[PDB]
């Protein structure tokens, strides 16, 4: 491969439904996508970064400057692409995972096709379809709440994730176990709303059966985690805190975890995501799948991803609909609480060019 | 990929120079291949075992068998078959690494060149080269082996590695330090002839500036690394310990090891073997790549493999006249202490048929 | 002593009714037995492995094929043979534990019979009978396992193993301890289905107040079991995983091991059998006889075994109509929960030869 | 078989050379003799107790009695007799090691001549020689010291032990070391004469490159030898804290200890000695025989037990001229520093009556 340029647009995408979060509302969705752009074919990539800097310090616009000036340029000058050389390349620049992982995306994509396979045969997939949750958001109240639950439930979903905010925390379990049952597969979303000090309310929900809790709290805080673990009785599951194998090596030797969520962007590429599965995977850590409420380009990678073997908890790879009306390409429908791994070359999808140019809002050519 | 069959070789290559180890003198190898046919294209595989049971409980023969009794059927019997699912497909056969790996092997290979990618690729090299070191055998008197040493470090070999026993041990280094200096890369390999108690004459190599000590200790005891690890200076290295990413990751945690030893065989398979590769490097454990007299098959993968960014050290990837005269394939020949890795899909290599069946000494069909 | 040869013979023994392990079904047992030749008398050996390699990496064809043409070959070669010196005579050879185990046994029940000392004087017997219990396998139906279980109850068995997999673990369990009681001797085995990553499920178990959880992990997790063993109440017993003393120290060393199954043929030999269990002792930790479904030849020299002063908890030596119509030898009869250790020389048992030619396969001589 | 009663002896022999200790100086040997007398035959015992209660609590007159009174008792009370029994049997009672070891010894040896069987073939050997080293008192000059060493290499003794105390340790040690060379195998013996806050002045021996130092503080400071451990180079010795498997499994287990002397009286039998033996091998702790200035009675026994695996250094094992200028059995002899494994039944040595007569002090029978 040689890189000929890319192409940088964003995207507007109005969610179906409002999303709240410990950081937030979510009412619309503005991603970055880039194509890439090689002598043989094109590539696609989607970048997880949002509008501002609330999840991780990665914003839209901040993505956006960093490829054009930094990333894609020092591509660009390389003689070979490989995806597996874009990590080397890119090296000398410190962080903006989630954009280096849209750009490897990218291109891996078009390294893919050309050679007609699909992201799960490089990935190293053993499934067909993959088991789903779904996460549901904060509520403004209990039934509203329950409500939506048993609407998602219906859906054939096949785990329900709650996100948590102190004021949110017991309350809206006590209520879905009391409500649903004991048999459904709960697990709550910090998203490092809590402290250490924290605790006890935390230690509030160990009666509720949990899978796991997600980031209690901040990114930075492993070694809380750790201490924390101790406290209480619902298992950690680490999200933000892990960007990349070694974080995650570090944390599991640290006790700071029992369960990965795994986020391809977080982690700066479906590649280096290849690896965190496989180090969890090694020291006997369960990993599953985490979502950005992509479209169906990210989605696609994430659903081949979610066939690895070490897989064994279902993943917020949800149904196209569940946040959007109308995809950017064909959309994924759940079929008995699963989804299909993809079967063509690379993604193994591709936007539909009259659907992209309605949610289009911008557009750059990045060539030499 | 569906398979069809495949074709099991018994191959006969004598040794340039009889070779011996802790184990035993060796002057012809016997081989065992694989040629996995699919509708697709051939594959081969080479399996590492040898003619006993000496390096390990595996060896030929026993591979043939559980090859062709276990192992071969139960892939035929399975509706698609990939090189990733080979494991889960074999997961019910316990152990049998290496004729696990030769199979995947095949697999692979097959399913790399219909997809025209090589296994460099797969692997997810970022060099088109390597460093080669050689393994230098016991010898009868010093001279003799500083000789060889002189010889091998002429044809441009980067690092100097010695079979090691107890008998020939800090002589044969003293002598080398000797010699050559204290600016060659020096390493040991005992094979496993050493015990715990033996610690005080390993620790008498402390001295001499080594890389590490390959395999002080029996395969199973880990435990026994890690202290003796707390007796000696030189740094630990283990090769028949690591028999899985698991492995690898268990002896890190014990402080064990320091410095892995990938083969590829040795681990059940390439695949594997990446694993482990990704695995210590998340622990910051360097590896480097394994020999085991292979042929051109063999010989090209493992350069693949020791293309991958955490061989920070030379393996034992040496040319193929170094022990075969007349190798199967196209010979591999060091170029300023490399070895170039290689552009064709799949291995990149193939038998040169008239080459092959010389050599060959046994050949049986195994198909639904 | 001296081999004058070893008489390899095949065995095919139709099981009482099939048995159901985590690795599959089972209504026959094909088995491997020796006869040694000494110049002075003959010797009987037993052979656990099967007809694959489901339990372990060994089995039947692969063990007759490293006696045959490694290891009986190995001590004709010898000029003096003591069961002792077995060891170190096949010391090259790797692994091949149950083969080796075998062997020895052949040559101590020779060496034993020759100085009219009895399996259970050597090893150091401080009883005359033993306890035992019996191995439960995997039903139909819970129904079907209850009556079972009832049926073994009213026998006189003292204790009751249940194997269990996943979809057959807390239920079958649940059951047992709730019609037949809580003062029933409970414990189940799950040989390796399980993975640390279903601590969770196994933690289920808590409440019931078995004795112990027999190899929920692979083999070769060790610290999984250490880790386990800190996840859940059920106390961990190891079987696959031991496979020497020194195996059983490290375990015990790295806190995955409360009790230890002990196997003879696994650990290579009734001798190291014997250590295992002074080593255990040493350390607190109860053992307990564990079987392989074999014939009064194994089954005797286990009974004698199991009269060692640290088996403390009742053995897997169910009697031989537990499985077996007619055995090769004089069937062991429970008498009252017990079995009786036999007096005579060596085993102390002989094959009923019009018995054996009746259910022997094969036939093969090694001599010079 | 069945005790038919013991006859008690006592002892004089008059050492060869006055032989001081950090606990005394040592003109004459006075011993405690047991016979066993069977029905079949009688065996031999030989008790390590001395006159006074110095290197132990245990002293040859509590010994008598509490043999005479409570111990030989016991066994003759015993329906059944086996030495493996004789343990259990004398249970009740707290402590006594060397008696019961010594009475177990008179056991075995009957038991064991009554199958025919060496000591050896039943501890299970696998040499037919042993290595010796000798044990150098504390001399009242450095050059009375050198001699006698010189003396001892002379002879052919293979590695060097030299007893020590505050005032008697570095010089005496530089002295054989500057002298002798430093090639030899040297090692020293504080009988308990050190205390960590004399870690400084042990650590003054670091330089000399002594494989080891035995016991140098009290019986009960297990602890105080890890943390002393921590303080020195020297490896450290156990001996008197060596009292059975269990302590040997603890003080390892500890870091206590890096080799262990074996005292088969010491620990309570040659037995429980085997079982150390096991232990410190499973947990690749090196082990060697120490000797408590025994006649051809004890000897014979230990290097029966010397002839185990894991006594991979030279034991006390000194030719029986060492000591004693007439021994009450077939003395012996230094074969290239070595010492013959007897192969009679039983020990393989009886005293010589007219010799044994000569020395007696007194008599005693202990019959029912
Ligand atoms: C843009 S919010 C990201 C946080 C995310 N929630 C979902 C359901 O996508 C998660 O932590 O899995
Ligand atoms: C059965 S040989 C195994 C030893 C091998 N060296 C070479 C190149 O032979 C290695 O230890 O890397
Ligand atoms: C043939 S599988 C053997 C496993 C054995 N059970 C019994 C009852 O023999 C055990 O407890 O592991
Ligand atoms: C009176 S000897 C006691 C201590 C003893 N020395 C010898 C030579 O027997 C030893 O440490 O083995
Ligand atoms: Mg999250
Ligand atoms: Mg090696
Ligand atoms: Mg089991
Ligand atoms: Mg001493």
């Amino acid at each position: 491969m040689k890189l000929s340029g890319v192409e940088l647009r964003r995207v507007q995408m109005p969610l179906v439904a409002p999303f709240r979060t410990s950081f937030g509302t979510q009412s619309v969705r503005e991603l970055l996508l880039l194509r890439a752009v090689t002598p043989a074919g094109e590539g696609w990539g989607e970048c997880v970064t949002m509008a501002g800097p609330l999840y991780s310090s990665e914003y839209n616009d901040g993505a956006e400057h960093v490829l054009r000036h930094y990333l894609i340029p020092a591509l660009l000058a390389a003689e070979d692409i490989t995806a597996a050389k874009v990590t080397p390349l890119l090296a000398k620049f410190k962080g903006h995972r989630m954009a280096k992982g849209a750009l490897e995306m990218a291109v891996l994509d078009a390294e893919l096709r050309a050679h007609e396979r699909s992201f799960a045969a490089e990935l190293g997939s053993v499934r067909d379809s993959v088991p789903c949750g779904v996460s549901v958001g904060i509520m403004d109240t209990i039934p509203q709440l329950l409500d939506v639950v048993g609407g998602y439930l219906d859906e054939g979903y096949v785990r329900i994730k709650l996100k948590i905010e102190p004021g949110w925390d017991v309350e809206p379990v006590r209520a879905v176990r009391e409500r649903f049952g004991d048999d459904v597969l709960l697990q709550v979303d910090a998203n490092t709303a809590y402290t250490l000090g924290d605790a006890p309310q935390l230690a509030r929900l160990d009666p509720f059966g949990l899978l796991l809790i997600e980031q209690p709290l901040e990114e930075e805080d492993v070694l809380g985690h750790a201490e924390l673990a101790r406290r209480i009785q619902t298992p950690i599951c680490l999200d933000e805190s892990i960007v990349s194998a070694r974080a995650a090596a570090d944390a599991i030797k640290l006790g700071a975890v029992q369960i990965v969520n795994i986020k391809p962007g977080r982690v700066g590429g479906y590649l280096e995501a290849r690896r965190v599965h496989d180090v969890c995977a090694a020291h006997g850590i369960p990993v599953w799948c985490g979502g950005m409420i992509e479209t169906g380009l990210g989605r696609a990678a994430n659903v081949a991803l979610a066939s690895l073997p070490n897989f064994t908890l279902p993943g917020d790879t949800s149904a196209s609909d569940r946040f959007y009306k109308t995809d950017i390409t064909e959309p994924f429908v759940l079929s008995g609480g699963h989804l299909p791994v993809p079967t063509g070359p690379g993604l193994g999808v591709a936007p539909i060019p009259e659907l992209l140019d309605e949610v289009t809002t911008a557009k750059v050519w990045i060539g030499s």
